[PDB]
């Protein structure tokens, strides 16, 4: 074995850059760094309350990714525009990690490894992917089977399990993967009460957060997803004035310009897998934010090339 080695036991960033490295050039992590990185993970996100609430100064920023899906080449073209992780370049990736794409080992470890890295400037919320009945399905657990063992494969389920479920920045900007609420009267204090270390239920805030859409329309909808449902501007105008917010940023569907703006400013919608699967010619974006002025600046960008797998090969 001639790939990344932990250093100490301990990920650092000259590690990070290998392994980066590593994973362009098509290579697998050794299986006891793989090991090590997600039960250390584990650690680090199970002390993590449900809802993370983060600071930031005046001159501080913060970068807001959506959905990424696996596509890894895509994942190292946001850090070549953006600039890698660190204490000054602090990053929350907002769910959808995995499946989709044919990449999300790759995806996935080095998430982890940044988090392990930087974890009060990393930040990870829970996708409706990082989900043990999706990853059956959509490409993750066939893509950690064929490249590890099911035993890792089972890891990941257990570490997926603590990612928190929302984050706040400054108590004024809500981020979940999907949306709001089936019901009227959610409460941030409800979110962080969510015990969450399991796979979701069916029904309820820990449901809702990971699946629910917005719709242009007021009231709520039955989804057409099976599960959650889809709120409206109404809904979305009194959860922020009951919690004291200014607007929410989620994702979890996929935009033709990589972003959308609903619901009078309230609920933006940010997408960070260019041309989706490979089919969906859409451009995806991510958002800066800073602490003198939480108002979101989108930054769009293009696919790029990646190796010769199509997308869900391992499903
Ligand atoms: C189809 C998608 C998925 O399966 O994750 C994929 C494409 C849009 C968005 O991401 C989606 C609808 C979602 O539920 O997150
Ligand atoms: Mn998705
Ligand atoms: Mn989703």
């Amino acid at each position: 074995y001639s790939g990344p080695k932990l250093e100490d036991g301990k990920v650092t960033i000259s590690f990070m850059k290998e392994l980066m490295q590593w994973y362009k050039d098509q290579k697998k992590l050794h299986r006891k760094c793989a090991y090590q990185i997600l039960v250390q993970v584990k650690e680090v996100l199970s002390k993590l309350s449900t809802l993370v609430e983060t600071t930031l100064k005046e001159t501080e920023k913060i970068t807001v990714c959506g959905d990424t899906h696996g596509q890894f080449y895509d994942l190292l073209n946001i850090f070549e525009l953006n600039g890698l992780p660190s204490e000054t370049n602090p990053y929350i990736f907002n769910g959808d990690f995995v499946d989709r794409g044919s990449f999300s080992v790759e995806v996935i470890l080095t998430l982890f490894g940044f988090k392990l890295l930087y974890p009060d400037h990393f930040h990870l919320l829970r996708g409706n992917h990082e989900t043990d009945n999706m990853n059956q399905i959509y490409g993750f657990e066939g893509e950690v089977k064929a490249k590890y063992t099911a035993q890792m494969y089972e890891l990941f389920s257990e570490v997926f399990e603590w990612l928190p479920l929302a984050q706040c920045i400054n108590g004024k900007v809500l981020i979940m993967h999907g949306g709001l609420f089936s019901e009227d009267g959610v409460t941030l204090d409800d979110i962080r009460k969510i015990e969450r270390n399991r796979q979701p239920p069916d029904s309820g805030p820990m449901c809702d957060l990971l699946w629910s859409d917005p719709q242009p329309q007021n009231g709520r909808s039955i989804s057409k997803r099976g599960v959650s449902c889809q709120f409206g501007p109404d809904v979305t105008k009194a959860f922020l004035e009951e919690n004291n917010l200014d607007y929410i940023i989620r994702s979890h569907e996929v935009k033709a310009e990589g972003y959308e703006v609903a619901h009078g400013g309230r609920c933006v919608t940010v997408f960070s897998a260019p041309n989706y699967c490979d089919q969906m010619g859409n451009k995806a974006s991510y958002i800066h934010l800073q602490g003198s002025d939480l108002r979101p600046q989108f930054h769009q960008f293009t696919a790029v090339p990646h190796p010769n797998v199509k997308p869900m090969a391992y499903a």
